[PDB]
């Protein structure tokens, strides 16, 4: 066992030189889960898997107010004062440098590169690894701020990744420009929908209370955010991007004033899905006062692949859990679509006419309130036109209330401490 440490520090020449380092010395502290413990983080790049299982612990950009969450380099690099916590592991892959506990190791890599063989086989999607998340949080009271988290399975070649021995299994994507294995360093060719699977950058657990990030950007394509039943998190102020279902899971969550950034390319195919809630009872999701918006060439993505002013149009979500899952979008500004898109997939906003689809788990308890169109158009009377059980009527709201009378507010989606 070790002090309590109110504030511990990571950097070349604090108190440890790596987060993963930090989180487990708190794992030896003499203190009660109550004693807070902040993990101040100097700017820089940070190749690296946590799982935080620590209760109260924050990780913090020692830039503080002036904390920068910009990528640069079309994905590959960040802004000076940000801290980017980033990992690449993704569904259909299995890696030489995966340990038993389904983390990167970098002596299990060096054991398994000598012997020519792996040592674990990735499951990928699903709870075994919370679809390969970069930080996975499973304690209650975790909080952040000014931090980037990213999972850059689509996002780029890191020097990890390169360095591994990335073998292809069932269920890998690829296209046309080399194997998974065969890409150097710094190659964004996996931005391509062609080599998209499932890789989550942050995944919560369920049963979690008090978890809240603050001016943080969360990075990936397919199933970008997870979050578990039963856990209530807030995002405030922060950034998420993202493809197909990038917010998922059924946790009772709130986005307020985030931007909601479609990572999309050129690929016809490739469309965003907001949400893809998962609650089986009790509040969902509350999107509130959040910009649907897209990446930008040169600092986010590569212009290879992503060649207009906005992402192509996508939707607000699609259901995973039937009839009980719920998201409520409240207040929310949504940009234009791009002209030449705009024709193309037959949308103005960015946001598609019909706004949802039932095409993941069926139709459920999908609101929209407030919405403020840039383009200018009004497609409340498309919403859900081809749905039967939750219908138009029951989605596109005139007054801020849900079916069962709930006031749509923050506190409606805070913890009820007498349960
Ligand atoms: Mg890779
Ligand atoms: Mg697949
Ligand atoms: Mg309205
Ligand atoms: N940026
Ligand atoms: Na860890
Ligand atoms: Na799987
Ligand atoms: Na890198």
């Amino acid at each position: 066992k070790i002090a309590y440490s109110e504030i511990i520090t990571v950097g070349t020449d604090k108190d440890y030189k790596t987060i993963s380092d930090a989180i487990e010395a708190i794992r030896h502290m003499e203190r009660d889960d109550s004693q807070r413990v902040t993990i101040k983080i100097d700017p820089g790049n940070y190749q690296e898997m946590l799982i935080v299982d620590v209760d109260n612990v924050s990780l913090v950009n020692a830039a503080g107010d002036d904390a920068s969450i910009e990528l640069a380099d079309s994905g590959v690099s960040v802004s000076d004062k940000a801290v980017r916590i980033t990992s690449y592991y993704g569904h259909g892959y299995t890696y030489y440098s995966m340990g038993e506990d389904y983390r990167y190791d970098e002596e299990v890599l060096k054991v398994n590169q000598e012997n020519g063989y792996p040592s674990v086989t990735n499951p990928g999607s699903g709870t075994a690894t919370m679809w390969n998340a970069t930080v996975y949080v499973n304690a209650d009271g975790f909080e952040a701020e000014g931090i980037i988290f990213e999972n850059s399975f689509n996002q780029y070649v890191s020097e990890l990744a390169a360095e591994d021995t990335i073998v292809a299994m069932e269920g890998a994507k690829e296209g046309s420009d080399g194997t998974r294995n065969d890409l150097e360093k710094g190659s964004t060719v996996v931005q391509q929908k062609s080599y998209v699977e499932r890789a989550s950058a942050l995944a919560l657990g369920n049963n979690l209370s008090d978890i809240v990030f603050t001016n943080c950007k969360v990075v990936g394509r397919q199933d970008t955010l997870y979050g578990g039943k039963m856990t209530y998190a807030e995002f405030n102020n922060c950034e998420i991007y993202g493809a197909v279902d990038y917010i998922f899971g059924g946790m009772t969550a709130i986005f307020y004033q985030c931007e909601l950034k479609f990572n999309t390319t050129d690929n016809k195919n490739d469309v965003g899905y907001i949400t893809a809630a998962q609650q089986s009872s009790g509040r969902g999701y509350l999107m509130y006062e959040c910009h649907i918006t897209s990446v930008e060439a040169g600092t986010d993505v590569d212009s290879k692949y992503y060649s207009y002013t906005t992402s192509k149009p996508g939707y607000f979500g699609r259901p995973w859990q039937a009839n009980t899952s719920e998201v409520v979008f409240y207040n929310t500004t949504i940009d234009e679509c791009d002209s030449t898109l705009a024709s193309t997939y037959g949308s103005s906003s960015l946001i598609q006419p019909a706004g949802w689809l039932n095409s993941l788990g069926g139709e459920a308890q999908m609101y929209e309130y407030g919405t403020t169109e840039s383009s200018g158009v009004d497609n409340s009377s498309a919403r859900i036109a081809s749905w039967t059980t939750w219908t138009t009527s029951d989605s596109v709201l005139t007054t801020p209330y849900l079916a069962d009378g709930t006031k749509i507010t923050l506190d409606a989606f805070r913890k009820n401490k007498s349960g």
